[PDB]
């Protein structure tokens, strides 16, 4: 598609590309587990996160809690 449908919850997260947050992860993080393994639909709300861009909030997450 390419009509309806436009970029918004990433304008505040737009420093998170580079950080994702405890709270940043949480929109990341709940589109992600609302869309159990997607990959397309969380790294295509928040646009500056692109899908294997959004690699980088994964690797992260356990990159100091070790969730893994």
């Amino acid at each position: 598609n390419g009509l309806m449908a436009d970029p918004m919850k990433v304008y505040k997260d737009r420093q998170v590309m580079n950080m994702w947050s405890e709270q940043e992860k949480e929109t990341f993080r709940e589109k992600f587990m609302q869309h159990p393994k997607n990959f397309g639909l969380i790294a295509s709300f928040l646009e500056r996160k692109t899908v294997a861009e959004c690699v980088l909030y994964y690797y992260l997450t356990k990159k100091n809690e070790n969730y893994k």
